[PDB]
């Protein structure tokens, strides 16, 4: 496999988001691993709703902007048959009644894979597929004050992952220090937060955090 990847660099995702004030981190998730397969599919890349999933998920299982999980929303897709792009129904960061409409769907999925709970499962995985949902546990202030560099935090949980982001690649920073791997990953709090919205989330360092724990993406 490559020492680095990033799937930017071939145009698979759409600018950082931001989830504001509702908890829709799942459906930001989702929207970037569909982006990224639909991408792989019919090399366009259009940005998608993530107000379709908030609004219209919940007999999938989600919960709004009270939570959610991203195969639910993959499941939602499966089950509805498309899902509208961004253009045509955008973000309000408020659970509204569902207003999804067929005529505005520009994405579809046949399905999802999970990835097994294995860090080096999900390396193969970002490495030929694309980007891919994972959980994490961001319930750190370690986590919510980053800022820049490789995120480790003694105290993350492999577990209790309580935040979907999405994996958009991975790589090493250069140095003789042990553990110097990391997974390159979009969060949805805007460019505000981190590295211009990105996180390096430890890698390679006994499943950190979670990252590898509940990793998955649509078919489509
Ligand atoms: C995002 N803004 C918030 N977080 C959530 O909605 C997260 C997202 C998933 S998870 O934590 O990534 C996850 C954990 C375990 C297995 C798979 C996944 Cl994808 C779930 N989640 C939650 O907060 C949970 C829910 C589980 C089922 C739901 Cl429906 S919601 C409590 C774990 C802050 C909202
Ligand atoms: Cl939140």
């Amino acid at each position: 496999a490559p020492r680095s990847v990033d799937w930017r660099e071939k145009g698979y995702v759409t600018p950082v988001k931001n989830q504001g004030q509702c908890g829709s981190c799942w459906a930001f998730s989702a929207t970037g691993a569909l982006e990224g397969q639909m991408f792989r599919k019919t090399g366009r890349l259009i940005s998608l709703s993530e107000q379709n999933l908030v609004d219209c998920s919940g007999p999938q299982g989600n919960e709004g902007c009270n939570g959610g999980l991203m195969d639910y929303a993959f499941q939602y897709v499966q089950d509805n048959g498309g899902l509208d792009s961004e253009e045509s129904y955008p973000y309000e960061a408020t659970e509204e009644s569902c207003k999804y409409n067929p005529k505005y769907s520009v994405a579809n999925d046949t399905g999802f894979v999970d990835i097994p709970k294995q860090e080096k499962a999900l390396m193969k995985a970002v490495a030929t597929v694309g980007p891919i949902s994972v959980a994490i546990d961001a319930g750190h202030e370690s986590f919510l004050f980053y800022k820049e560099g490789i995120y480790f935090e003694p105290d993350c949980s492999s577990e209790d992952m309580d935040h979907g982001v999405l994996v958009v690649g991975y790589g090493f920073e250069s140095t003789e220090s042990d553990n110097n791997k990391y997974w390159l990953v979009k969060n949805s709090w805007g460019e505000e937060w981190g590295m211009g919205g990105y996180v390096k989330m430890a890698k390679d360092r006994r499943n950190h955090c979670g990252i590898a724990s509940a990793a998955s993406y649509p078919t489509v």
